[PDB]
Order: structure tokens, then sequence, then C-alpha cells
């Protein structure tokens, strides 16, 4: 009800964001820097989600033990679309996403 239960589109996200940042052998983490509002999210558990959002480089080297939205943000750092499919209503979730750079950056 109020807690436990994740089911906001933004949670599988957050979980794939940090996921590329932790799977990705760069030098510094990739914070999101905007989410975009795919086809078929938060209604649909058996389906997986389309998500798909843009990242940006942030001033946190890749070890840094906590996920790139608890660092700062680089305004001068390159951006890119990162978009994968995940599922909301279960865990196990493989790295299944493509990105394809940002438009303005």
């Amino acid at each position: 009800g109020s807690h436990m239960q994740a089911l906001s589109y933004r949670e599988a996200v957050l979980r794939a964001v940090d996921r590329l940042n932790e799977q990705s052998s760069e030098a510094n983490l990739y914070r999101l820097l905007e989410l975009d509002q795919p086809p078929k999210a938060d209604e649909d558990p058996g389906t997986p989600k389309p998500v798909s959002f843009t990242v940006k480089e942030t001033v946190c080297p890749r070890p840094t033990r906590q996920p790139p939205e608890l660092c700062d943000f680089k305004e001068n750092g390159r951006v890119k679309q990162c978009v994968g499919t995940v599922t909301l209503d279960q865990i196990k979730d493989p790295l299944d996403i493509t990105c394809n750079e940002v438009q303005g950056v």
C-alpha cells in the first residue's frame, strides 16, 4: 500500500540507470539528465516496460559505492540517450538497453 512493492515506472528506470553505471567500465559515472515517457509504462506487469532517458557525465569515478544521482553533475559532460525494456513487477533484470546519444548537447 504505502511502502513495499515497486510500481511507478521510475523505480525500474532508476535500477536500470544505476546498473548501467556499474556494468559500464567508464571512468566517470553517468547520472540520468532527463527521463522520457515511452509507450506502455506502469500499465503491464507481465510485459516488460520500454524505458528511455538521457544520461550525462557526473563528477564521480566508477568505484563510488553509490548511484550517480548521489553525486553532482558535469554541465560540460556529454549526454547519451540510453533506452531499454524492463519489467516493473519482477526482479532478475538482464542488460538489454541501447544508447544513441542525445540531440542537443
